[PDB]
């Protein structure tokens, strides 16, 4: 009392497959202050341009003439890559917008670590990475003080050209939840408490 | 989050005690292009607007029922993308609408993040601050071959935001993170203002029938 600053986050374990760089026990991974993740940098920050510094939109409009669109080589490559990146960025933007509207309590897919609910689940995820030839360095146990969301990636909007309003319905179903094999979103303060296996 | 309850409401045992301190009442000016309005007409704003419908709901497919993305992918072969006629028109209109929908989605997301109090561009009505401003918007509409049927005076009970549209993300292919920065500038944004208005809207005067 007579005081000024007088004034949701739980403690739990999760399992994480390391691919990028090896983690050590006691390592902190902060997603408590809206830090951007690798997924954000990849779909929101990077871009591809042709040799003249033009992006997909610029190239498409430069070439649309006589109601015909004839693009080749690097120009076609830049247009397609631009479309693939942007539809994927739109996906994350729509999903994030839906979370802010109706599910503000869950971690953002743009500001979280991706993990599994159990070791068994981590092993199943590992089996999928392997069948895809995705290098796995470790499987690690994390202690979290923050929040999580168990999601079904299958429920996310697709990389198709359907109307945004239909993509919004899909994001809504994603956030409502499934069952299958969950992708856990986690945020807050994350500590590596154990290296289960070091491949 | 927390909100202040009025002393007057304490002790009552009703559930819906919402409402007032945040309402404004003001006049605005509106360019009518869709259908003529009349004196004393009321408009309601949890509702999507025409911009949401045209950018988010509407779509154009080819004769085979394919959207712009499917057409793009199924024509990208051995380093060539050769599209003709209706297929080309569909891809172009798809890209056109989609970069606009993306702009509106990014701007809405940022509004939700930082300015949740302002009206949404996806449900609001658009207005001019003064009759003088409405006239300049009108000349702009005439230049771009979109006929204005009326300039009407509105009385609003609700809220508004005075925005500078030049600050919105553009219809170009820059990275979304840069479009997000632009959306922040927009919502902060100190020209010829475009007012966003929501709440209870009433036509109190038809200044111009054209």
């Amino acid at each position: 009392l007579g005081t000024e600053n007088l004034y949701n986050e739980t403690e739990f374990y999760a399992y994480h497959i390391v691919t990028r760089k090896k983690m050590h026990i006691g390592q902190m991974i902060p997603f408590n202050k809206n830090q951007h993740n690798t997924l954000y940098h990849f779909f929101f920050e990077r871009e591809q341009l042709n040799a003249n510094g033009e992006d997909g939109i610029q190239i498409l409009n430069n070439h649309y003439k006589n109601d015909e669109l004839h693009i080749n080589n690097e120009n076609a490559k830049v247009v397609i890559s631009y479309m693939d990146q942007t539809i994927r960025a739109a996906r994350e933007t729509i999903v994030e917008m839906v979370r802010l509207q109706e599910f503000p309590e869950y971690p953002s897919r743009l500001s979280c670590l991706y993990a599994a609910k159990s070791y068994e689940d981590a092993l199943k995820w590992k089996a999928l990475f392997d069948s895809y030839n995705r290098e796995v360095l470790q499987i690690v146990k994390l202690r979290v003080i923050g929040s999580s969301f168990e999601g079904d990636g299958n429920l996310l909007p697709k990389e198709d050209g359907i109307p945004f309003s239909q993509k919004i319905e899909q994001a809504r179903k994603y956030w409502k939840g499934n069952n299958e094999l969950p992708e856990l979103l986690i945020n807050g303060e994350i500590e590596v408490v154990e290296i289960i296996d070091d491949f």
